[PDB]
């Protein structure tokens, strides 16, 4: 995601937004406020997060300032958001616009919310990070610990019931569905959550528990319970999971083939 | 659901409401506003939908005109709601009143909200339909794509975590529990979601993926991951699912027998 | 939980609040209003529940009086909340403070909301109870029927998607994760939901269906579908689940070992 | 105001609305919802009243049914609003559009809210009428008792601080400014408030107290304190007021000449 | 106002509240929450103030606690409220119930709000007192400096535009109408506001400016500008005011005779 | 007002905020969000206006961008606000802090809201301006037409009931109290509202009507009705007003002597 490519995803969002105002006069001012009035993705993201997260405790106007402070300090979060937008648009056939994730999709919203909380956590502002984690769980039904380390090009399609714990890692170009847990084991601190490598697809309802590897290009079948490491470019399925095949592609996250004969 | 039988469902709802208002002074005014003031199920329904889906982006008062416009153009939607209410009351032992689904049950609300989104989608108002889909996902935790084709006499019991994709079909007299996915596969458009035929029961947490058929009178056991077509009058269970038996009834959606040995 | 132990968990929460106010100025007035201004747990709980259960139909101020009346009639509900705070702090390595469950964790909030609903249900105020049940489902994504009998020292970790039905029993010192169903079967009323005995641990996404026992100190593996009774001190896993071993502790709810194999 | 002339006021409002929506993207959706979606003045009016009077005690959606019920039973109220709109547009040089009073002018809103309160009062719904009176006083700063009898073609320009008591009469084609009191005297019931006849203009801050007559075509100067009857076609001014002259027009309410030397 | 008389005004409010729930089913839960559920006037007052004053800055639940703390420390404020209620009921013929001021009348609400701010001011909590003064000005359109000293048996009828400054004093049994200013002069601190003695009636729009006496039993005519002391049992009127008569009663505040021939 | 004087009033406001946070813990996060988190007046103003102008039609976050665009185009509006803060602090003995006008005083809030409306009005965004005009009237009870030309160093003390019309002019260093009308005459447009020149003081409830001059350093007595021009350095009072004397200062707006006689 280069500076020029960033400006193209933003230009495509704007172009679409013009169409949308003309399609739905009841949302025209909504499209104007969220998209058309903004000159870059960062301003559109801070607007969305501020309004979605908002509460009596913390108004949208206050939140936006924290968000904008995060993005000034680490503008790469904006670029990660762009890659997440492209991932949804290319991988999800129900989404044919760049603007749709930004406008509507709770998984995209929760992902960008996590990035703010993560930045806050790393700055030492943990109380606020933990508040936001739990507000995002109630509001968007996605529960991501702010100490998790999550890359870019991530799709959280549908997203309700996703849980990602404190020591999890998710690398770039990972596709995760509703009700996926990357969960802990034990009652002690320490490394205890999954390590999800690049290219991995995880079907709806998968539980992956403990400090275990899911290697690059692996496919986790829907409804699996994964208790042991999954080798790269392998397909795991069942309760508990065992290796049952190998994906037909190097990066199953890009193709979303939900079959697990293989 | 004839026009006479509709008026009897409505008359029962009102009769229940009077008793409810006399017993719970904190909710007397809520019962009056939602039920005792309306002269038909349609008005009560637009009321409930407008109030529950209300947001700063679109207020109750605006939502309601959209709902009433849809009901005027396709009054069968109101009949469909009435059947959905009877489905819940007869199939769910936790419900002993026609008023309960209408007042409180988020799966019932999500289902009627889907109906409005589907009507909008079909008229060409896709942008509003997609907005409402995702509003419904955040508020009721049910994510139903508005292009899904869903019949009547449907129960969505508990409902949190339900996902029904763009090309799904659900025929009449189907019962579905919490965390059920009628999900897609692949990254291209076109039919890629299940077709659930009449009489089918789907237990909690079942995942049915792809353009596969679940035949009439079939039972899908809780926690199943169904990747292949399920023949009529069969029971499927497992990760991945296989045919394990046959239901004791012609329409397992009616009796809610969660056992799978058949 | 005695009166002096109650007062100490409260003292701990207050001390933690002082620090929290000092280190996050955006939240200072929040910590002050939730924690610092109160002289006991009960008063902090009513505050939290009032604000979290608040809606157009019932504002915080009116809810609070209901909570306070319940707590004056049954002070053991405050003590049960204490035990639930301890349960979380000791069992959940993501949690290192007494105040965290109270301030933030929706499973803890939903559990205490259920207590109020259960109290109302046993007073004959069933309409109010069912209304709160379904509100808690929409707002915290936890659906517990107020006639469920649930003990103390309970953790609902993450919690999204939890469903507990009408005739369920959960005894003391039980740990339950996201997307756990204690669910029914059949369309007739009467006893039909699980009896989960003391010390049980239930992992993510487990469905336990019917009026079946899960014996003391049992362990239910993540993703299991339990259709048959599970003996005391035994581990069940699979779809459908079978006995696969015995836990390494007497009360697996306290240790949270998600491994099954043993 | 015939039924043909009403439709022309409405058609002009809609024509204005289209231009307004094209010029101000932040308000495009507001114009659409308030004006362009309605097919008559009555729907637009119930919309505006429901939204503006909305409170936690009574929401917009509930207010609107009350308003629409009143308009169905006494459609002349809608004609009265249409005349009040023409009054403002023709008499107030700051208004050059029929849409302006309906969209923005709190004196216009307060006056139509009075009409609903008066209808309720007359049917026997006094408790609701008194609630709305005082809600209107807090929200629009106009306090009109619902038993007041107020005709049509009335302008309440600026309107803050207007008080019209229980037994007041205001005939057709009267114009009243900010901080005008049509007030009582004494501590007993019965007629004790002014009777303002047709054509009368009342300047800012005038106080008219007791059951006294202000005759047709009379002008009351700004700041007057009128304790005694004012003859038709006369001008009164002073503290206390005396007859100082005679107006230049037959109906000073039409021309708004604030000068008092006559 | 004795302890027994306090219990009688409260009993009358309760009796009326029963009638009202039966008269208006849309407000029945409102009457239940505000009046019927409370066992004394103090609890009903703290409820009303908390909900009316409420804002994003300070929620109703937080405010109620401050209010209740004020009333514990100085229960005489409750008794003053009772006398203010009786004053409205006896002096205002538009009000025939004890409950009406408590439920609806913004002047009564602003008066009781001032008592809280005044208690706060005297405790040294001036920042909060000044915040509430200005919130009451926006919300109820009454602007009373918290350092003002105001007695009991006060009626603020209609109340919009009332201003009472920092060094004002208002004794018991005073009746003040809309748009009355008890105002300052100069830009220096020090005594500079009116001293209104017992029994005084002040008509709508009167301005009384500077540190001047309005002696017991005096009558200030509507629309007067009073720049010099008014002797006891005298009637002042005009701009500027001069003595023009003497009231027909010892305590013109009780009779509300608005005439000023005398 | 130079750039260094601006920065000092800001420094004063911040220092005052530190103290205010320390002494009222309920408001600490409030003071922090309004004052402490900002680096300049302009940014604190946009925050305050966004939050105070916020509504369902236009949320705080969108309003704020409008305010910021106005301030970037015309930075002198920030400097005018500074001057207005000083005006209040120096002229109003109830005010001893720079932060008080900014945090609390609705006249100061309404004045800066007018500045935004005036800027929008001169950009051709007249519909938005008129919408904000009428919102400010409902919310702060101040009705200023956005085409009014108003200078800097203005105090609107108390402010409820102020009306300023379309063609009014208010020059620098003018002081105006509650219930002042600068009002029009006639039903034709064109110039028809007062021209209030530098240094004028206008007391409570004065009405000044028509396109008439009120000359520099004049004093308008409370309750006056001014229908004829008022020479520079002259005092007008009465209904209707006449010249009664000459003020004791050059700019009576600075000294606030409400006496008239001289």
């Amino acid at each position: 995601m280069s500076c020029e490519e960033l400006e193209i995803v933003w230009n495509n969002i704007k172009a679409e937004a013009r169409t949308l105002a003309d399609c739905e006069p009841m949302l025209a001012s909504f499209y104007h406020a969220t998209l058309l009035k903004h000159e870059n993705l960062g301003s559109a993201l801070s607007y969305m997060l501020a309004n979605k997260l908002s509460s009596p405790i913390m108004p949208a106007i206050a939140i936006r300032e924290v968000v904008e402070e995060a993005y000034a300090a680490d503008p790469e979060m904006i670029a990660s958001a762009a890659c997440d937008i492209q991932a949804v648009r290319t991988r999800d056939p129900a989404v044919d616009k760049y603007s749709t994730p930004l406008l509507y999709l709770k998984g995209f919203h929760a992902l960008q919310a996590y990035r703010i909380g993560h930045w806050l956590w790393n700055q030492g502002r943990r109380a606020l990070a933990i508040f936001l984690q739990n507000q995002v769980s109630v509001t968007f039904q996605v529960d991501i610990h702010p100490a998790a380390k999550i890359g870019r090009g991530i799709m959280l399609d549908h997203a309700t019931g996703i849980v990602v714990g404190e020591t999890a890692v998710i690398e770039n170009d990972v596709s995760i569905l509703q009700s996926v847990t990357l969960g802990g084991t034990g009652k002690s601190g320490g490394d205890r959550h999954p390590k999800i490598r690049e290219g991995v697809m995880i079907g709806a309802g998968a539980k992956i528990l403990g400090n275990i590897e899911v290697g690059r290009g692996a496919k986790i079948g829907a409804g699996s319970v994964v208790l042991q490491p999954v080798p790269p470019h392998t397909t795991a399925a069942g309760v508990p999971a065992r290796i049952v095949g190998k994906p037909d592609s190097d990066k199953p996250s890009m193709d979303m083939d939900q079959h697990f004969n293989g």
